[PDB]
DNA sequence: TCATGTAAGCAGTCCGCG
DNA sequence: GCGGACTGCTTAC
């Protein structure tokens, strides 16, 4: 097989690097490279090494990395810039493995931790590690087995074993219910004192040495405590041995607030999957705890236990050590599920980085554009240090608050990386300036066509057009990866959509799930098969399309935040291609390319309607447009649609068949006007919304900008069992809305949308009168919280103290005195309740940790106090008055003459 | 919240507005 | 009471 790294350091004058050899047996090796760069050399002298702008540059071979360095350092004394890639480690796994890395996962070792500590007073911090670690789970993904370390005498205890017998029965059998398909895989380790369980640790991971180390919160607990305490226990070199290579740093995390410590261990590629989570996963959840990701992400019950976690080892040891490793287990499942591990090593060997690196698109097109340009002989720029400056963004049109009725979206493909290809923006295709007009004479193609030479953005720049920069053929890559994922997503989609119309007449018989391939469409033969499909089996086949749906999802979305990334990067000052010119050149295109298309969409449909001057298009924000087509509808007539379907399957066409080539052609035209390099701005129909035909829903509505809701039947080809809501920017879609608002607030807008006034106005009668039987937590707001101490003036709120940041000072008065009470951490998030007037906290709100139960001291009073009314008032009355004027609906029933009989 | 960008919405504080 | 100046937080893209 090809070899490839597994992780590589820079230790002094050395590269240490762990590898897969041509055998496939994983190998250490310590390589004396000797790194080069580059300086530029005079024209006339004969070299194969050229900058970016095709200036010679003469290749300085240096004795090792740190000669290397201090050249740097003495270019920057005299003025000169030093050329080529500075992180020799980089240009090391451009050297070992010049060509495309082909990876062999099976062969990487992926370990996924959890440690538990028993702690008597408050939580276990890190850096001190004062407390026994007294159980670590420890999964090793090449031997496929949970190592569990369990101590069973602690000053905190004396314990029995843990039994594996009892773990695997049902909760109803007294037993936790570690699942089953698990417990065969369990290897169970009892040790009578620390240190003779951090020893054996210690020799296991020797053995057993993980290449990338995961689990939850890992980075900021378990890494950090194993590490200090194990040096506390046994001096640093012992600590050290974390690090195949005996090597550990203190690494110093800044934020705009504080900073916190973590351990770099030196030849370990730490993911942590919180991390992975927040990155890859685009949600934003009200808590981070395993607990409630787990039930997100699987549907799991939380773990339940009686009394607080400081006093679980004691109490139930027992179902203290089946947590542990159920906990472990389940971000195995949430990686099953999302597979960001996977997306991982795929972008890290792809640019040839350190796997951890993907956390930076930074680092990760430094590496992707090094190799490519290193392909041709070429020398990277130096990275210069930028002051920071504001640059213009995108076009968002104003809408008109209203109900719209029927809608047709469109929407440009990979918009950003779409204009970069197009124009052929990059560091080394600047040709030049012309003189600018404003936005609008280009919009209006009245402005003086800027070039006859050169291809032009109405920001001012011109690009070559005899070749593509590096910018645009590494993009291109990338963008082409991200289509192929896209298809297998939708086709998985679509393939779900089948299923679940299949699923109104299921057969009631015994069989099997069908063995497919949920990436490609089903053939008719499968799709007859599924018409015969017991629910059982039609139900596993769904949940197996969207699981395909959700690996589709991750590889795609992702990939386009890669590539998004490379267009927001070259308006980062750390960016070695940083440029202004560059990063405004893209979204200045942006803007006319929206408004130049909102013009052609208004012009074509006002000739097809024959009017003139009248708005079809009614919202547009970046890349997409909203058009109104009600007089489409109205031009054959309601009347004569048999069903929803049917006039879906019209607008279907008419977008496809009229409005799509009309916008081609209005695009091909701006191409001509800019005198771009290629055309690329492809503009296809998104989404078609409307109300159920016949019913009084009103199908859409819009309060503002990134504010809108439409009930969609057709979504980029997938034609829905059931209509689904559209919601951008409402209520119903921030995390820091109640859940239970979240959940009301949705069914009204789908009775707005579908059923009508009278419909909407039942549902809040009903809402506004049961409410406040809801529990506390589904009615609480959620916030992020910072600058706690900031607002903290002898424990009450100092001047502009924010509402939530309030709620925590008083949260922080009624817990005072205990060691053991939850905390809230700076910077986490944490629910919101208001207080009613008179109440013994002596203030208007409380806070607590999000993702928990209020703690039992106050809980009671917390209940009796909650202020339901302005909670209702402010969470659901306000939104929903918000939603009903722009749509000009009433939520409550207006008196009418009827009213006297 | 260490980790690519800008546009722009709403909650809440402070305080003017005769 | 509401709107502007401002902070804080959160989405849409
Ligand atoms: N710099 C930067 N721009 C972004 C980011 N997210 C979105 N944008 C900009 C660039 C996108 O091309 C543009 C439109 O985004 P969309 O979500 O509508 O998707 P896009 O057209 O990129 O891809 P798609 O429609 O799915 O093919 O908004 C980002 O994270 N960084
Ligand atoms: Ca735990
Ligand atoms: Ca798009
Ligand atoms: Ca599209
Ligand atoms: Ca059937
Ligand atoms: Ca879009």
């Amino acid at each position: 097989m090809k070899e490839f790294y597994l992780t590589v350091e820079q230790i002094g004058d050395s590269i240490f690097e762990r590898y897969i050899d041509s055998n496939g047996r994983e190998r250490t090796r310590e390589v004396e490279y000797k790194p080069s760069l580059f300086a530029h050399c005079p024209e006339s002298q004969a070299t194969k090494y050229f900058d970016i702008y095709g200036k010679p540059c003469t290749r300085k071979l240096f004795a090792n990395m740190r000669d290397a360095s201090q050249w740097i350092k003495r270019m920057e004394d005299i003025g000169l810039e030093a050329l080529g890639m500075d992180d020799f480690k980089l240009a090391y796994l451009s050297d070992t493995y010049n060509y495309e890395i082909k990876y062999d996962h099976t062969k990487i070792r992926v370990a996924n931790f959890d440690i538990e500590v028993t702690s008597p007073d408050g939580f276990p911090e890190p850096s001190q590690a004062k407390h026994p670690i007294d159980a670590i789970t420890h999964y090793d993904s090449i031997d496929d087995r949970f190592y569990v370390f369990d101590l069973l005498n602690s000053p905190y205890g004396n314990v029995e074993e843990w039994s594996i017998e009892i773990a695997a029965k049902l909760q109803e059998q007294g037993g936790d219910e570690v699942p089953s398909e698990i417990i065969d895989k369990i290897i169970y380790m009892p040790f009578d004192n620390e240190k003779e369980l951090l020893m054996e640790y210690l020799n296991f991971w020797q053995q057993k040495t993980p290449v990338i180390l995961t689990g939850w919160n890992v980075e900021s607990f378990a890494i950090p405590y194993v590490y200090n305490r194990i040096k506390n226990i046994f001096g640093e070199s012992t600590a050290k041995r974390l690090s195949p290579h005996r090597k550990t740093r203190v690494k110093v995390i800044e934020n705009m607030y504080g900073s916190r410590e973590i351990i770099t261990l030196f030849g370990i590629s730490v993911l942590d999957y919180i991390d992975l989570y927040k990155k890859f996963s685009f949600t934003n959840q009200p808590s981070y705890s395993l607990d409630y990701i787990s039930e997100f992400e699987l549907n799991v019950g939380k773990l339940k236990y009686d009394g607080p976690i400081s006093k679980l080892r004691e109490s139930n040891h027992q179902r203290y050590i089946s947590y542990n490793i159920i906990a472990v287990y389940r971000v195995l499942q949430i990686d099953a599920k999302r597979q960001f591990i996977n997306l991982s090593l795929d972008m890290g060997y792809y640019a040839k980085i350190q796997i951890q690196s993907v956390f930076s698109p930074i680092k990760t097109w430094d590496a992707i554009i090094f190799n490519s340009l290193k392909e041709q002989n070429k020398v990277i720029p130096q990275g210069r240090s930028h002051p920071v400056q504001p640059y213009p963004g995108a076009f968002v049109k104003e809408p008109i608050p209203n109900r719209y009725k029927y809608v047709m979206s469109f929407d440009l493909t990979s918009l950003y990386p779409s204009i970069i290809r197009q124009v052929n923006i990059s560091p080394e295709t600047i040709a030049g300036t012309f003189k600018v007009a404003p936005l609008h004479d280009y919009i209006n193609a009245v402005a003086e066509r800027p070039s006859d030479v050169y291809s032009c953005s109405p920001n001012g720049m011109m690009y070559y057009k005899d070749r593509d920069g590096v910018v645009p053929t590494e993009i291109t890559k990338v963008f082409n990866q991200r289509k192929e994922h896209k298809g297998y997503m939708l086709a998985a989609q679509r393939n779900g959509e089948i299923i679940k119309e299949a699923l109104h007449n299921p057969n009631l018989s015994v069989d099997e799930p069908l063995d497919v391939d949920y990436r490609f469409d089903f053939s008719d033969e499968i799709k007859e098969k599924i018409k015969k499909l017991s629910a059982k089996s039609l139900n596993e086949m769904l949940f197996r399309a969207q699981r395909t749906e959700v690996a589709g999802m991750t590889a795609q979305i992702n990939r386009k935040a890669l590539i998004n990334g490379l267009a927001g990067a070259l308006g980062n000052v750390w960016f070695r291609y940083y440029d202004l010119r560059n990063a405004t050149a893209i979204t200045t295109f942006g803007q006319m390319a929206l408004q130049w298309i909102e013009r052609k969409v208004n012009e074509y449909l006002n000739e097809v309607c024959g009017t003139e001057g009248e708005a079809f298009v009614l919202y547009g924000d970046t890349d997409s447009i909203y058009v109104s087509a009600d007089k489409i509808i109205d031009k054959v007539g309601e009347s004569k649609f048999r069903d929803t379907n049917h006039w879906v399957d019209f607008l279907d066409k008419f977008a496809r068949e009229r409005m799509e080539p009309a916008i081609d052609r209005g695009f091909r035209e701006m191409c001509e006007y800019m005198n771009n390099k290629q055309h690329l701005m492809f503009m296809d129909r998104e989404a078609i919304a409307g109300p159920p035909l016949g019913s009084k829903g009103i199908g859409g509505f819009w309060t503002g900008k990134k504010r809108y809701a439409l009930n969609v039947w057709d979504m980029e080809g997938t034609r829905y069992a059931e209509p689904k809501l559209k919601i951008m920017g409402l209520e119903t879609q921030k995390s820091s809305t109640p859940k239970a608002v979240q959940k009301a607030l949705k069914e009204c807008i789908r009775r707005m949308l579908q059923e009508g006034e009278e419909s909407l106005q039942e549902y809040f009668k009903e809402f506004e009168k049961e409410f406040r039987q809801l529990n506390y937590i589904s009615i609480a707001s959620v916030s992020s919280a910072n600058n706690i101490a900031k607002y903290d003036v002898g424990g009450f709120p100092g001047p502009k103290c924010p509402f939530h940041i309030r709620g925590i000072l008083t949260y922080n008065r009624a817990i005072k005195g205990n060691i053991d009470a939850p905390q809230v951490v700076e910077g986490e998030k944490v629910y919101v309740l208001p207080l009613r007037e008179g109440n013994p906290f002596g203030d208007k709100c409380i806070a607590w940790p999000s993702g928990t139960e209020i703690t039992d001291l106050i809980k009671d009073d917390v209940l009796h106090w909650m202020d339901y009314t302005v909670l209702l008032e402010k969470t659901f009355i306000k939104p929903l008055e918000g939603f009903t004027s722009a749509a000009k609906l009433d939520y409550e029933k207006k008196a009418s003459l009827f009213d006297m009989f």
